Parts: C-alpha cells; structure tokens; sequence
C-alpha cells in the first residue's frame, strides 16, 4: 500500500540521520561536532539524505538555529537547494523554516535571499484525505496558514507574489477558507487583500479556482461560516439606521444566476458536503430563496403539480378501460388452475366510446415524450435530495413508451409494462407533497409540526393507494373475480387496497388456482412501501417533541425546497418568474441586481 511506503519512508530517513554523522549532528544541534566535521576532515557537507534533505533541510526540521547557521556560513548554497524526493519534491529550508514559525531562522533565510516562489510539489504536500493538512505550494501560503503574520509581511517584503497559485489554480485567498481555525483565518484574509494591487482591475478575490471558483464562492460551496459572514461584510452597503431599524441591499452577485454553473445556489444543492447546507439560511441568502418561493415558486409548483394530477389520472382513466374480449380459447381446462380471460382486440375501431379512450392514449404519449423532452437533455449536463421524482419519473414515461411498443405488436403481456407506469405515475405525485409554508421568523416546533408531518403520511398513503388499487385492478380485470374477487370493480380495487394498505385484510391469497405473475411483484412492492410509510410516520411523530432534531428535520426540509425552488428556475422560460432584486440601470448603481433588506435589532 502507498500508507507502509512513507511510513517505511520516515523510517527509512531516520536510519540515515543515525548513520550519517553529519545529518545527525544537524538533527542532535552539536555545534562542536559540525566543526570536526566540516573542518577537519572535509564530510560531504552536499550530503543527501533519505529524503533527498540536505543537513541543512534536517537543521530546519527540529529548529537548531545554531546548527543551521553552522550550516549556512560554511556552505550558503545549501539554502537554494531544495528536496529531491518524490514526496517531498520542491520543499526548500525555506518552507520549513516558516512552518514552525522560526522568525529569526526565516530572517536569516531571506537574508541569504531565498527564492519565495519555490513550489513544493512533493506528494504529501497534494490535496488530498491522506494528508492531514493542506496548505499550499509557495511558502508565503504556509506562513497564512500557520497564522504568523510576521513571517507574512517579510515575505511579502522580499516580493512574494501574492496572486501566485498552486497546481491545483487556488490562491492564497482560497486555502485560508479551507483551514480549520476559520475565526483566526478572518484575520488572516484581510491582512493579504491589503497588499493588492489597489486597482479594480485584477482583483485577488475575483481570481477564480481552477474549477472556476473565487474565495467568496468557495466559502459557500465549503460551509465556511464565518469566512462567509465575513466576505459578505464587503459584499454589502447601508442605505440608511432609523432608530433599531437598519435598511442594508446585499450585492446579490456571485449568489443567483447569468450562469450555466456560474451561481453559488446550484453548487449549494448539488454538493455532497453537508456542511455547506448550513450556507442558504444566513442573512442574505434566506431572504433570497424565501421570496423566490414564496412568489413564482410556490404556485408554479402546483400549477405543474395539477396538471401532472390531471396527466396520471388521465393515463389511470385510460387504463381502466382496455380492449376485453373472452379467452375465445378451450385451453380453460388445460392447467385447470388456469383462468385467464385474456383480452388483446388489437385493432377495434368500435369507436362509440373508444374515440374517447383514442384521444386519452394519445395525450399519454405526447406527453411521456413531452417529459422526455424536459429530462433527457438534462441528464447530459445527478444527486437526489432532492427527490427520486427525476428518477422514476423518466422510467414511467419509458413504460408508457414500452406500453405502445407493447401496442402495435399485440403481445399477451401488456399488462407487465403498463403495470409499472402506474405506480410510478403516482408514487411521483407524492413527491409533490412537498410545499405549503416555509416561512420562518420563528422556526416554529410543537403540536403544529407533528400535525404537519402527519398530513405528508395522508397524502403519501392516498396515492400509494391509488397507484396500487388501479395496479391491482388491471391485474385481476383479466381474471375470474369468483375466486379471489378482491379487486373486481375500481370502488372495490381502492377499498380493498386501503384496507390492506392497514393490514386488516387478511391479504389476496388463494393456492388452488394460479395467479397472475403481476400479483406477487406488486403485493410485496406494496406490503414494503405501506410499512416503510407507516414507520417513517412513527419516526416522525416523536422526531418531533423529544428533542430540536425537528428543527434537523425542517431545515433539511427546506432545503428540499429550496432545491426544488432551483429545479423550477431552469427549464421555465424567461417571460414568467423574474429575476430576484431590483437591477442597478437607472438608478445608477449597477450593473448588478440588489436585494433591499432591512433587520431590527434588541
Ligand atoms: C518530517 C519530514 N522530514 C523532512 O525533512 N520533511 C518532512 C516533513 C513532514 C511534513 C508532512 C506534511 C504532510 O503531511 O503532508
Ligand atoms: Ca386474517
């Protein structure tokens, strides 16, 4: 494994240490040894260690200043010479000597004049889990991280570029928001933007990551809360303090839209740190995301949510009624357990009723590719949270697909594909559940929300039900409803399916004759979902009272909203919803949109 090779490695280079008398006098600081040494007998003072380290670069580890100097004034080239290893590939005395603060070491280092641009691009020094800590390429960016301003300004003194970038395209800006003392990199962060170049153009906060992120940006995607509040500080204007009233507008830039991925919102719901969903309830975000569901976002929802009700129940109101016809066959006593009345017509034109039903299959095609024509393209520029609803939504509209591939074919098991669209039809619309009211001035817990996860249940057993009634009913139109008559008309299929849906019913069993191969795959899908409803719902009605984990579960709530508030602002066009804010274009004050807040104080 690569962990035993660094950890055979630093063992390794301490084997050398005691070996060479050199790195070991370098490592133990015995001055008086250095001396019989280098002066008489003439010892490889170019000696490389393990690591490929000078005894200098062993001088700077455990810090013996006085050995180090030993070092420097017998042999001053040392200090340019950086570590050969591939781990350590790019670290000089330098890096060192800033990482463990050594001020005067450091001085005396620049005093020698050190190149303050030299990138350690050793392995250990990458981004990545295996490394505890992260904190650059260039010394200047390890002087940041450690929190010594001291060794910063000397840096810079010596002309430390501080627009320099690492291999990874992050500036000295975005590895501060990535260390963990974010109260003390705040500090840190301003102390940096003062040696900018003081013009607007080429600004160090605007240098983007090579993902295309800036130190603002970064901030949010990272969850960094107080690095957030704290660029936001300059992302901000009072118009004006009447008494504990303050009217403050929030630049409302890097935070919205004019972007494919150009916007903090998208990069909030879409990544995988949870952490970063903290980000979307400070003071000027929650305001943001509450007026774009609160107009535009809230009725759209269930404008779309009505008419894919109309869509599903439409598709039901056309799966009801299917060609049927007698078996028209004597195989009803071979495999007497056999009674199928199975009924493909397949070309009936009997067109009394049937135009009605023509017209009603039509609209469930145009359709499925309609919500084809709205998922397809998205798939190719994925994280539910979110809901599967995008998920099983596009697998429904393949089945109704399947269903008139199934069509136009007369196969004897239409009934297998056009069963799964059913379901996925309305289990769908349950996703729809969420909405109502996000608002929050107070984030409000008691009886109200144990009522308000309840009705969820309610409305996530009614349509399991109706999913399932009218997949049972398909299933059992065929067959003889003497034996095993559960499901025999639609108002007996829902009243039947809700009694099992509370398992009072002893359940449609019956071993003398032979069932449909649907009945078993949609019974146990239903005796799974109608229990994992059922204990979800326990959860959730003492999730509510015994602790503020309610208040886990509502924040994670609205982020769903929010990330459905998201979804509804891509593929809708630009004549409804419009844009958050107020634009800067006449009144002058633009080119960027603004949001008007205004907070009292106690
Ligand atoms: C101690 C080792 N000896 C040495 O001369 N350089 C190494 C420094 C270790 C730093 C490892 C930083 C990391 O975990 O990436
Ligand atoms: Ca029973």
């Amino acid at each position: 494994s690569w962990a035993q090779s660094r950890d055979e490695q630093n063992l390794l280079q301490q084997k050398r240490i005691w070996e060479s008398p050199l790195l070991l006098a370098a490592k133990e600081n015995n001055v008086q040894a250095l001396y019989k040494l280098l002066k008489f007998e003439g010892c490889e003072v170019h000696q490389k260690g393990a690591m490929g380290e000078t005894a200098l670069h062993i001088a700077a580890l455990y810090d013996n200043n006085e050995a180090a100097q030993v070092l420097m004034e017998a042999a001053p080239e040392l200090v340019f010479e950086p570590m050969t290893s591939e781990l350590y590939e790019g670290q000089t005395a330098l890096h060192i000597a800033v990482i463990n603060q050594n001020v005067n070491l450091v001085r005396a280092l620049l005093a020698r004049g050190a190149s303050v641009s030299a990138r350690a691009t050793g392995s250990v020094f990458h981004y990545r889990p295996h490394n505890l800590i992260y904190y650059g390429e260039h010394p200047l960016s390890f002087a940041a991280c450690v929190g010594s301003e001291e060794i910063v300004r000397l840096l810079i003194e010596h002309g430390a570029d501080i627009r320099a970038q690492d291999s990874l395209g992050n500036t000295v800006l975005h590895i501060l928001i990535l260390q963990p003392n974010k109260t003390f990199a705040c500090q840190m962060y301003n102390l940096l933007l003062s040696y900018d170049g003081g013009d607007h153009l080429k600004s160090l906060e605007l240098v983007p990551n090579n993902q295309g992120l800036t130190p603002f940006k970064l901030a949010g995607v990272e969850g960094n809360i107080v690095m957030f509040q704290h660029l936001m500080q300059k992302r901000k204007h009072i118009q004006w303090t009447y008494g504990p009233l303050t009217s403050t507008l929030y630049d409302l830039t890097e935070i919205d839209s004019s972007g494919d991925d150009q916007s903090l919102l998208e990069l909030i719901v879409t990544t995988k740190k949870r952490e970063a969903r903290q980000i979307l309830d400070q003071t000027p975000v929650k305001e943001l995301v509450s007026l774009k569901w609160k107009r535009y976002g809230r009725p759209y929802f269930c404008v779309l949510g009505a008419i894919y009700v109309l869509y599903i129940i439409c598709f039901t109101m056309c799966c009801v009624y299917r060609p049927l016809k007698p078996r028209i066959t004597n195989r009803t006593n071979p495999r007497d357990n056999t009674l199928l009345q199975q009924k493909l017509l397949q070309e009936a034109y009997v067109t009394p009723k049937d135009d009605l039903r023509l017209v009603g299959e039509l609209v469930s095609i145009v359709g499925a590719v309609i919500i084809l024509l709205v998922e397809i393209p998205d798939i190719f520029r994925q994280t539910i949270l979110g809901g599967p609803f995008h998920v099983i939504i596009v697998t429904y509209a393949f089945m109704v697909l399947v269903t008139m591939v199934m069509r136009l074919t007369n196969s004897d098991g239409e009934v297998v594909p056009m069963s799964f669209a059913l379901v996925l039809g309305w289990c769908n619309v349950m996703y729809f559940a969420r909405g109502f009211q996000m608002l929050g001035p107070f984030t409000i817990m008691i009886q109200k929300m144990i009522f308000g996860d309840l009705m969820r249940f309610c409305w996530q057993m009614a349509v399991v039900i109706l999913g399932f009634a009218s997949a049972f009913y398909i299933i059992f139109q065929t067959e003889d409803p003497d034996e095993l008559g559960h499901f025999y008309d639609y108002p007996m299929a829902l009243f039947s399916t809700f009694e099992l849906f509370l398992t009072i019913i002893d359940g449609p069993a019956n071993y003398d004759v032979d069932l449909p191969f649907m009945y078993s795959i949609t019974y146990a899908a239903f005796a799974i979902i109608a229990t994992l409803l059922m204990l979800n719902l326990l959860i959730a009605m003492m999730g509510d009272t015994h602790w503020r984990v309610a208040h886990e579960r509502d924040e994670l709530w609205r982020a769903q909203v929010v990330a459905t508030t998201v979804m509804l602002e891509r593929k809708l066009p630009r004549c409804l919803w419009p844009r958050s804010g107020i634009c800067g274009r006449e009144y002058g004050l633009g080119d960027r949109w603004f949001l008007r807040v205004e907070d009292r104080q106690d």
